[PDB]
């Protein structure tokens, strides 16, 4: 009998699974209950921590994946499969996931907590791209994961009502924080270092775990990979949230909070989510209908406006974005695109677009967005019209919200690295006009090149341990430079000023200035004032 | 006795004129024609009334006096801002015109070219140094006419709806002027029937009024218009703000013992002295500006039927040819008078706080909103506060509302709606040049190369310029004679390529030889002419 793979937790007694990496045994404990199942008359509620058993918890596979819909753009190809479910799906989903070095430390060893993505409509902790087995063999650190309730289930809010407060997918994140204080320790990790990093919505929710006093005492860096919590995307407002929730009901044929929410825990799971889709007031590329909530308690104001307010000095940052963060989304309703052709978009199918990549502003601001975004002396030029839609799509949604985050946290005392990712992977499945497309730093940052059965070359693994060693270097001292490194060229921090970051690509660290610094004055500084006046 | 070259019989009279000596040989020239009756006392600020008959010979022999206008102060003594000033003494007696023609008399009817000058509507004259027609007479054989017309108060003080102060009659005395030359000019040995306009700033603008009005589109054929535009924002007003302005330059010369019937208002102003009238316009004024212009053409329905803007919008151009262009740095001169930080004595390195005044200053009269679009555009966010870039920026701020995006919008839509239009820049500076290097080559200073200043042997002009002078001399009265600029029958000469809404093509004048390029600062421009109108209507 293996003792390694026996560890108990407060809760119980749990039994893991070892297993190999190119680099030698990791130790793995996937499926760990955090929380009671929220099902029945849990639906909508606030998490509740898992109570004590007797015996083993058999924790040596993936457990379900949350609820939430399924991506059939492309049926079969390796680029949209890739992010869908990977086990079934369930309600009773809240488990997560610790990988540790074989055998277990025996010292305190940071760890790292990893917060999926998917516009908070979508995602899970057993993706093959986030297998923390390389990364831990790798960089000896505790790598940790969460499933966290998605869609309706963890995002539906009837503001002021107990029934549906909303915010419980980030409350399911908090709480398997929470356990990671009181747990981790019994996997050799060291609950005084912990590291939160998450890409897209995961990289906006950590940004809100940094704005909401509660969950800043559960780490100590944060990592936000194309994502923001002043991303445009990332929040809603206390009333449009509960029109969103009241057009559900409506959809599936529920008509008083209390009414309603009891209507809604009577129907299947997969019924809310076959109809989720369409409470969206406009048409978009993004499918983004239950997100985190702003009403006074997990998030005291907008996140704007936390941020602006907010004292950062002692906390350090690592923030960054694809090279082509918007291409990606085009071919989920953009005019004119597909993925299997060359997206040679028309001066009107340009103006449809941005309608579609900037929902829910004024004519007048979209105006000011083809104003800036147009060649005026190559207007028609369909080539350079995809490229600016892409710009667009990018610059609102990941750039600009992320340049804003990292100059006013850096002005405000963080200590801040910037990167933007520009490696096209060898092994990429979408077409040669998208670049690198938002989501496959990922796979880098993992370091799923070193999967001997993947098909990545010599160059590319280098570049993976590369990565794995500055996100790491990061956890560890709040620094990713290669902490004595004299010779290797230095990832300085990012400042409202100079405003510099480095590319990562096969190349050695090249310093740039400004994170789309022209497009994102606009977005940042004009636009906000137009919607005002 | 008399010499029959300098005689000419005119529908009026008798007129005797002068041989002026130039470098390249004779030319006639009759100035100080009269061509209405001075607007004295009764007739300040009405429409100018033809000039009588007269028995005898006038002596057509000197430029006659400067209408009444602010002196330039500024710059005491020094060169560049004196070029500009009256050159004779000031007078309401204004009202003349001045004909070159080549010695001896053309034998065949000759294409005219008509100048019209700038200086804003408040200032400017046909006797300047610089505006000086003997030497393109001399060059190109053409014949030049250039007119006086009232400015400042006397020519666009308007109380719209009354008989007694109408305004516009600076337009109706280049009007005049006009149907002056069609009556005329033949007895010149000019060509009545190929006759171009051609004006630098306030002058271009007005050249594109008379486009745009169908009483003066009759009284000629071709138009130049250099470094504006009817359609910039300086050069026009509407009803209600003309006679707000009107009025209170009346309150602030005691008129009467505010507003009132008009005709007892008029009447009042009428008995002030011009001077006074002159040493109050600069308080009427709604906002502190660079461009100082009291009082402009007004659109009251008359004139003008509806805004520029409007006018060229919905105009059918087929059959008119159109030069236009700018300078290089069009913002640089009007920066130093006021602009927070400017001098043409220092580098005039300007803070960020300053640069935000500045775009006030220069681009008056737009809401916050607008000025933070403005800011917005023309900021370099890895460089917000450098000094120079912030200068370069502001200059190029001031340049683009009120002179290239103007002209570019009129260039665009004159040639989608049927005309022939050429573009160029003029990026010579001057080895003369009085104002400090950053200034690059400002508003006004493609002038005395058009009007082939450089040859005048008491300047000293290289040898390079003289040259280059005679280049452009040749390009406007290509242009004049048959609508295009290009040397008819010269094939090995680099070509100058027509102007289109899509490819924007436009040539570089400078000592090199022509250069093709695309684009009057497009991106600049589609900001000015696109988008921040439709922030006017939100
Ligand atoms: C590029 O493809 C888009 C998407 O169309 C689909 O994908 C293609 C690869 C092909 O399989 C098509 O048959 C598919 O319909 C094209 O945009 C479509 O254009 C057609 C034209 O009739 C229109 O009916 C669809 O609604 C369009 N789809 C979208 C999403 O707008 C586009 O025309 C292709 N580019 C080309 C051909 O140059
Ligand atoms: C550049 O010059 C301006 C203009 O000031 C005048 O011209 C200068 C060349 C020099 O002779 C000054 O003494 C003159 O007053 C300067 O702006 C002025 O600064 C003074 C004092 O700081 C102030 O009282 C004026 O109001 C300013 N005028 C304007 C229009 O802003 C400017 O500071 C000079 N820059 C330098 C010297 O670096
Ligand atoms: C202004 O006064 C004049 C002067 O007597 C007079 O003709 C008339 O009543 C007034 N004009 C108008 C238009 O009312």
């Amino acid at each position: 009998e293996d003792a390694e793979l026996l560890v108990t937790v407060r809760g119980g007694r749990l039994r893991g699974i070892r297993l190999k990496t190119p680099g030698g045994p990791v130790s793995a404990f996937l499926g760990i209950p955090f929380a009671e199942p929220p099902m029945g008359p849990r639906r909508f509620l606030p998490p509740e921590p898992k109570q004590p058993w007797s015996g083993v918890v058999d924790a040596t596979t993936f457990q379900s994946v949350c609820y939430q819909y399924v991506d059939t753009l492309y049926p079969g190809f390796e680029g949209t499969e890739m992010w869908n479910p990977n086990r079934e799906l369930s309600e009773d989903c809240l488990y997560l996931n610790v990988w540790t070095p074989y055998p277990r430390p025996t010292s305190p060893t940071p760890v790292l907590v990893w917060i999926y993505g998917g516009g908070f409509y979508s995602g899970a902790s057993s993706l093959d791209v986030y297998d923390g087995r390389f990364l831990v063999q790798a960089e000896r650190t505790v790598l940790v994961s969460m499933n966290y309730r998605v869609g309706a289930f963890g995002f539906l809010a009837l503001p002021g009502s107990r029934e549906a407060p909303g915010n419980v997918g980030l409350l399911d994140q908090r709480l398997a924080l929470q356990w990671v204080q009181e747990n981790v320790a019994a996997f050799g990790g060291d609950p005084t270092s912990v590291t939160l990093f998450g890409e897209s919505a995961g990289a906006a929710s950590v940004g809100m775990h940094l704005l909401s006093p509660p969950s800043r005492g559960l780490f100590h860096r944060a990592v936000l990979q194309s994502g923001a919590p002043n991303g445009p995307w990332a929040t809603v407002g206390m009333g449009e949230a509960r029109r969103r929730a009241t057009q559900l009901a409506h959809l599936v044929g529920c008509p008083n909070d209390t009414e309603l929410v009891a209507c809604l825990r009577t129907r299947p799971a997969q019924v809310l989510v076959n109809h989720e889709w369409h409470v969206l007031p406009q048409e978009s590329v993004f499918r983004f209908s239950f997100v985190p909530v702003v009403d006074g308690d997990f998030l005291s104001d907008t996140p704007e406006a936390l941020i602006n307010a907010g004292d950062f000095h002692g906390l350090q940052v690592l923030v960054g974005v694809v090279k082509d963060e918007g291409s990606y989304f085009l071919v989920y309703g953009a005019p004119g695109f597909s993925k299997d052709n060359e997206s040679l978009i028309s001066r009107a199918e340009f103006l449809a677009g941005v309608r579609v990549g900037v929902p829910q502003v004024s004519d007048l601001a979209a105006e000011a967005v083809v104003l800036h975004y147009t060649d005026w002396l190559h207007p028609e030029d369909p080539a350079r019209l995809r490229e600016a839609l892409s710009d667009v799509v990018g610059d609102h949604n990941v750039v600009c919200p992320v340049a804003q985050l990292a100059g006013r946290l850096a002005a405000q005392g963080a200590r801040v690295y910037a990167y933007v990712f520009e490696h096209r992977a060898s092994t990429l499945s979408w077409p040669l006009w998208m670049g690198v497309p938002h989501g496959y730093e990922i796979e880098f940052i993992f370091g799923i090149p070193l999967d001997p059965s993947r098909n990545y070359t010599a160059e590319e693994k280098i570049f993976a341990q590369r990565l794995m060693r500055y996100w790491a270097n990061f956890a560890r001292t709040g620094d990713p430079n290669e902490p004595r490194d004299p010779k290797a060229p230095q990832w300085p921090p990012y400042t409202a000023g100079a405003q510099q970051y480095v590319s990562l690509d096969l190349r050695p660290l090249e310093v740039r200035r400004g994170l789309r610094a022209q497009a994102c004055a606009f977005w940042n500084r004009f636009l906000p004032k137009l919607l005002s006046a």
